[PDB]
């Protein structure tokens, strides 16, 4: 008596057609759809995508499924019979591969109300493409989106829109190894315009922000300490070559070991990012110290009072000058990549 | 005569409906379910998940499957006919992908008792999501959970609960490369509250604890020895520059090679973890030794008895002072990350 | 009334045969096909392939599907019934694995016009093979192609050709971590000639160009600075051994650390590429400096005015000579790998 | 006439039931099963498993398949009809995922003899779990097993046992990158005892032994040479600081580069293994040399004949003493990890 | 009229049996099969296998498919009906996993001639196992094979043999990152001998040869230059300790950085290969230089004319002697691993 009523309502007896939309040749059916995120993030810059495991619930009205000769309000449909009912041809416009779940029971749910409203909730795993710009690495902000588009019905037939109360929700307690999923989501429309017509799609923009604290005390702070070690070489008496050449070349070797050793941890983009500018300029100052003494030793190597006054003068200017240049670069750097 | 009785009991003749729950419009069916773990652990911080291969056994009562005209107690059902019987819509609320096993025979088992009790044991492989907080790395304790939730039946229809005697069991002899699976499991309820209603779920919490002994004698001990090597530089006569500058800068280069060389082994989280604080402070002391001599050489470089007494005094304070500071940090560190 | 007309037109009543081509034993059917690229690039030199997610639309004429007793022009066909219609046996001649998409609905679309024209749009994910020549790395240009070939029909039966207006389109906003997808695509024919006959195929050539800016300020610039550091060793007075031997051997160790440290980032090809020539020659000059002083110290070590004039002369030639040789190599290098 | 006899023998006419075991309510059916290994080894300590591609042949007796009205002895069954015959519910108790092979034909084989004997040979690919203990790395011996267990039939119904002549065979010419598959296999029983009853399983134990010769001349020999380089520092006159401090600290830096450079090659276990003890003790001796001179320079730095006799005495003891300590550790090490 | 003749010839009307071989109880059917290679090579020493994407065409004679009442010669069969015809049970004896292709149409082709000849061409992707011996790395030659074996028919029923004109072909333009696919293929028989009987198989041997040019100018040449840098230490006056100890220990540190830095690029085999012998002996000579001076300084440290003549004599022998030993090893090495 429960399940032999859906065969009466969608079988060969009644004239329900599974591949004809509700309100056919009439108003476009409204689909109120909302997303719950269970798991989030296998965020990779190698393939420029991420993964998300969602419950997708989508609700519409099918007037040829209304009924009154059955006692309760809601009447659910078995997941093996979902080819017997109309469903929207929703797909995800930026997916790179996705699947259902079928463990211990097929994880699908459809529920027809007494009104004729249909609630359809599924649980799917998604590999969604979001392009990334790592020009501001590590202090970069990513925006990975999630588009929901009709595949074959235009907006004169099918209209997608978000739920009013809460569209996208995220299960609390999730943790990303790189990013922080911002709590404010950005719901937008993305309505497609092709020669076939206007196709509906609605997008959810997720804001990601990279944590920087590892790259501070593993890349930035040790390089800044090595630059200070090259600044030590200016408070040393001249013509003492092996205690000032060896210091200045050892800071070069330690900066080179710092930059090359930190190469396998940073991503494999092949363009200039904001940590490579720090390593490059912090190499140019450490190199600039030994190049400075390479000038000073040749100036004072000839031998003249002007030569010691000229050598002393160069050191006097240099001792003060290079922390000022590193301070101007140090202000312009963090304003440029951090402030904006 | 054995298998032609289940067709008599669940066929077109008898009125058994496969998608109507037992005790329909009555009490919620109890599901006594328990888990045996065969394999455990492909634990990854990159995707924040693990893998587990389980036998899931779940037992319930179906009163419209009781019988008396068959000689033995237990009557098993073929795995090809499992669509002919009601099964709970159990799913795992934190899975990221999961599958059955079908090699040489589909690894499913259903057994209907003479009482009407149904035993249903399957063998499935799971990729379950557990978020991790590596702030206390390596001396961190993880808690990876395992939730068992009804998908479409509320608690007025279906109730999950663990077995009384032993719910979760783990096959002895398993070994993880990183963690130690604790023998005490934490069985809890997790009962979900949605606008549809209260959905049953039961969770098993597994406690994991990371082994640290590699990071002692490969990261902690060599860094502590390099800090002692920077402490050697204080028991050296002053104005002997290349035997004390070169020592102090070589300890910097060896600490930098130690920290950058140990970078590819540690995980790829982008925030401050407890081994990065050890490498950072053990870099600040080794740097602080050469910065200390960079003060001492300029104090004693001018030339005055006060200058040698002032230089000697600084060395006298420093020789004693830096093992005290490393001892205070060394107590606060291991209490802070190890004791709590 | 909509969907019971396609059963009238392609069912057992009408004599439509699904595996007989249109215009059978007549003219070859024209297939106007065009490609829209959603996602592009998991470009790997390890397996010599890439990935692309496309909409493939292909249009042909089937004269035994024309109709007039139905009100509208276009009449769409359900994706479950696509075995009931003829489709071209198009495959991709350089694929290494590929699949469809079926999430929330099978992502296929077929539309029969009143004229008898059939539009067939699908959405498939592709792993396409393109062989790469990394001899000019990093300043190399790749050309990865995309072939569309008939599988069993010769050109006397089936002819593929691109759409006139726009054949290949790429969704704007895509970003590759290594390359830049050039905006000018190269549409060609590739017509196959076998003993069975001439098989149609049409190819789209995509031009990729590698970004170099990382390898400038991480590989090229630090090596050039180390070569300048070996040039510093010539403006030093002779017979001062430990300040000139230790400098020259420390530049060797820093160049060796630069070359070996940059090894895990560059690809795993086992042949000579254009960055290995830079690292090799920038090792031969840094080695050539200490080998030069290894000559100079033995010339001036014996003791004669000719010996100091001969030593001074060698330094005089060397001080000027090695930046000229590095300038000739530096012109020939960037013309040879960058200009052509 | 060949294939229309199996439809006579297992069809709707004859009373063969596919899901009722032979000799039902009688003796347990014997399954003589044997394994041929084609490929072996994707041995990973990350997931604690390996892969093996086998032919599994299993033979049993089915008395209701005996026949006499057909000319030849053996009568084979088509792989599409294997649901029409009883098969054992064998599974592998330590698999983590496994599949069949179906390329160009489904790779299954069943052959019914005139006696009623059934031979069933399949070809399957296996990911089998074996836990590993890398405490003795590299000179460790692993034992990876392979269990064959009935899934739903107890030992009162089904009994597995190996073939007498040769149970497990391995195709000659296989090569592992890490291990050596020992030629002596260890056939055992593993009979399971559950509350349902005794379930049959038979296991094959494979003995693996790791090759060590890479870790000799890449980890052990260079570290031993660096320890000898620290032993060089004792045959040097005292108060010659920069030629003995710089040697002793350069051996520390070279040992640190050796240990940190060899870190990415060794596995990612997080506990103390036998190569980490070698690197740790070979770091403690190289550190102990400079700590020894850090004592000697302070003893002889004050100035007294007793001080030079005390300094000379310390060197005299140390010159002899540290190769004896490294010899005692060098005997205890290789006996402890290599002999047992 | 085209496709309703194959139903007349292989349907329920005619007595064609799909699982009975042609010429049953007669001569063994000949299968003339040939292979075209589209893509080749995901060659991995970790799993000891490679990948290849082939067209497999196989031709045989089926005398109960000959016809004369149809106008043309060739009559093709639909890929959905391939279970209606006999096909050989060919499989690949060294595959580790393999699949078909089904994109836009199932990529299979069968064509029945008027003679009764059947042509069957498919397109499959293969992971084929070839064991590798990296003892001669990098100058090693691999031989990866490809076996085609009958699964259930002996040689009294089915015989495989290659095509006469061209059996294996490779699509031009392919590029491997490591190897060079040799143009001369080695076609062989491999006929299997089991207790069931003789099973046919035919194999194609592919010869691979590794390119070495990367390992020359990245591993061999820099190590040889460091050995020359240790040869520089012999043309230096004795009793000049810090300019000859520091040189000789810096060559040790640079050789250690060269060997440990080149470790992550070379494969993960755990046995002695031919580049590890080069790095080991090039470490023993660089170590042997400082050990030589560690003898010389103790000989000349005591003080005697014999001591300076003995010291000078040792240097005199050593200056000449070590390039001779490196020349003997350098001849024996390249003859031993390169010539044979
Ligand atoms: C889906 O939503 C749209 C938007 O409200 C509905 O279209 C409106 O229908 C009312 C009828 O009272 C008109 O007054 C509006 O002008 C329509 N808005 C449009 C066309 O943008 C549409 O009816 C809804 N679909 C269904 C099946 O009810
Ligand atoms: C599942 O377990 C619950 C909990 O015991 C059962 O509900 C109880 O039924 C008894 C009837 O004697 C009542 O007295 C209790 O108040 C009920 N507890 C509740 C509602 O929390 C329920 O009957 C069981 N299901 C079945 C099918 O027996
Ligand atoms: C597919 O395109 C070809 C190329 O136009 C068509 O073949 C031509 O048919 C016209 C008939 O008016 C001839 O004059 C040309 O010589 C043909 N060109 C050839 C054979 O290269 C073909 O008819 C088209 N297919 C269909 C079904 O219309
Ligand atoms: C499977 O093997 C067992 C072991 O031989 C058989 O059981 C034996 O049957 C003989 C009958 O002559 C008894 O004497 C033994 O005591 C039995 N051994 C036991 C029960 O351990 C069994 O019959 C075999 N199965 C079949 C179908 O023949
Ligand atoms: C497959 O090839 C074999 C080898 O030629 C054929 O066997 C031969 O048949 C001729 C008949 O004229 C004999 O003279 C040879 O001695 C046979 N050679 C053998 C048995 O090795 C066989 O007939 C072929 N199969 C078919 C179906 O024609
Ligand atoms: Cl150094
Ligand atoms: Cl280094
Ligand atoms: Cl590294």
């Amino acid at each position: 008596p429960p399940s032999e009523f859906l065969d009466k309502l969608m079988g060969k007896v009644s004239g329900y057609d599974a591949r004809i939309r509700p309100n056919f040749k009439g108003p476009p059916v409204n689909v109120t759809c909302n997303i719950f995120i269970n798991s989030f993030g296998s965020i990779a810059e190698t393939t420029m995508d991420y993964r998300v495991n969602i419950f997708l619930r989508q609700q519409w009205n099918d007037p040829r499924l209304a009924y009154s000769e059955y006692p309760d309000d809601s009447l659910d449909l078995d997941p093996s019979m979902l080819d017997s009912i109309w469903k929207p041809d929703l797909f995800f416009a930026n997916e790179k591969g996705a699947n259902f779940h079928e463990v211990t029971t097929d994880n699908k749910l459809l529920r027809i109300s007494k009104n004729g409203n249909v609630l359809y909730s599924i649980r799917i795993t998604l590999v969604l493409a979001c392009p990334m710009d790592l020009k501001n690495f590590p202090m970069d902000v990513q925006t990975c989106i999630m588009q929901l588009e009709s595949f074959g019905y235009t907006m004169n037939d099918l209209i997608f829109e978000w739920d009013e109360k809460g569209a996208v929700q995220v299960a609390d307690g999730l943790t990303l190894p790189q990013f922080i999923l911002k709590e404010e989501k950005d719901l937008r429309y993305c309505t497609k315009h092709y020669n076939t017509g206007k196709f509906t799609c609605i997008e959810a923009r997720f804001h990601l922000e990279r944590q920087m604290g590892y790259y501070l005390i593993q890349m930035y702070i040790p390089s800044l300490l090595i630059v200070i070690l090259s600044w030590v070489s200016f408070w040393i008496n001249m013509d003492a070559a092996p205690a000032r050449v060896g210091l200045g070349i050892t800071t070069v070797l330690t900066m080179t070991t710092q930059s090359s050793g930190s190469r396998a941890s940073l991503p494999k983009v092949s363009y200039v990012k904001a940590i490579d500018i720090w390593m490059a300029v912090c190499l140019l100052f450490v190199f600039s110290a030994l190049l400075e003494y390479a000038a000073v030793n040749f100036i004072a190597r000839a031998g003249t009072k002007l030569f010691i006054s000229r050598a002393k003068r160069i050191d006097t200017v240099s001792r003060v000058a290079f922390p000022l240049v590193f301070l101007i670069f140090n202000i312009f750097y963090w304003i440029t990549y951090k402030l904006v």
